[PDB]
DNA sequence: GGGGGAAGGATTCC
DNA sequence: CGGAATCCTTCCCCC
């Protein structure tokens, strides 16, 4: 198996650089403004000229504006990035049919039946990089290895605008001397949680006992890291479909008033059904972010599709169930639909 | 004992 | 002091 991984570099910010070439060379920060005070929100994407000064995705906008006060701060236009991303994805499927779109800015290509060795794959990645650059002016990073995890690791090491092949020998080497926190799927919570057991490298998960690792980081991520340490990970490249569509809005003013929250919730439903397009959902969940930024959610699955009018009635019932079983105020309210037909 | 699925909190990531 | 989506553990019914 030879998997090729393509990751669009700082995608959100690069599309803004492409749509306005006056921005390249300058620090660019793509933000999400909730709309409470003037600069309330978070950073979604920052280019590398902004990441060098500590501006990274996740931090508040005012924390970014304290570091780079005159950097270019633009609002996030997800609909634009999704259309550009879909165009690039269509270029990728001309190189292989077995494609796994993992996110808006990355996809896995199974080029086992198109390429003999890692040299042919490296030359294929160079042509994929040039094509994306020629047709969309977007630079990507290419990772090639024996499975999806190490193909993504290759791109993680050579980003941005890079290419890297991890052969069978470097895999066994990376198993011993790669930080466990830089394994795909290992976020911050599991990483710090893994440091509390001395687990710093991938090889160390074998020298521990399974039930100890299972009770701490969960059985799922336990078997995941074990299979990688045994060099037995070989998950296939499968077509990924979108399973959930929802929209959450930050309400102006916190509230526990049903009539005050309903307009936001009904607005969230309308925008959710518009993005649903022809998809008919059978499950609906009402989710609320409390004043202390905690999340509470109530759901309900139907034996049939949910019409928009049914979603209106059921969402009020679920939101009432939230207010009945939690006494905190609500800061953000929203809905999510799943279990399509 | 566990299949099968629903509920919803917990993580990951742009 | 965002927001989208998936992950994944528990719980439940019942054969
Ligand atoms: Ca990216
Ligand atoms: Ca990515
Ligand atoms: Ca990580």
């Amino acid at each position: 198996m030879i998997v090729l991984f393509v990751d669009f570099d700082y995608f959100y910010a690069q599309v803004e650089e492409v749509l306005n070439p006056s921005l390249k060379g300058k620090p660019v920060v793509v933000c999400v403004f909730s709309g409470r005070f003037e600069d309330s929100g978070a950073v979604a994407t920052a280019n590398y000229e902004a990441r060098k000064f500590g501006v990274k995705a996740g931090i508040p906008i005012v924390e970014a504006k304290k570091i780079l006060p005159n950097a270019v701060y633009l609002p996030m236009r997800k609909e634009v990035y999704q259309q550009v991303s879909s165009r690039i994805m269509n270029l990728l499927r001309e190189y292989s049919e077995k494609i796994e779109i993992a996110s808006i800015d990355e996809a896995y290509l199974d080029i086992s039946d198109k390429v003999r060795d890692y040299r042919e794959a490296y030359n294929l990645g160079l042509e994929i990089k040039n094509k994306i650059l020629e047709k969309e002016k977007i630079t990507v990073t290419v990772g090639i290895s024996k499975n999806k995890v190490f193909a993504k690791i290759a791109a993680d090491m050579a980003k941005p605008n890079g290419i890297k092949v991890i052969d069978d020998e470097e895999v066994k080497r990376l198993i011993r001397e790669l930080d466990i926190a830089d394994v795909p799927g290992i976020g911050n919570i599991t990483a710090e949680k893994l440091k509390k057991l001395g687990i710093n490298k991938l090889v160390d998960t074998l020298s521990i006992e399974f039930d100890k690792l299972k009770g701490m980081i969960g059985e799922a991520k336990a078997k995941y890291l074990i299979s990688l340490a045994r060099d037995e990970y070989n998950e296939p490249i499968r077509t990924r479909v979108r399973k959930s569509i929802g929209r959450i809005v930050t309400m102006k003013r916190n509230s526990r008033n049903l009539e005050e929250i309903k307009p936001y919730l009904f607005r969230a439903i309308e925008e959710s059904y518009y993005k649903l397009d022809k998809r008919i959902p059978k499950a609906i969940h009402v989710v609320a972010v409390t004043e202390d930024l905690d999340i509470v959610s109530r759901g309900r699955t139907f034996p049939h599709g949910i019409s928009k009018e049914t979603a209106y009635s059921e969402s009020v019932k679920l939101l009432q169930k939230i207010l009945e079983e939690d006494e905190r105020k609500i800061r953000r309210i929203g809905v999510r639909f799943s279990k399509f037909i």
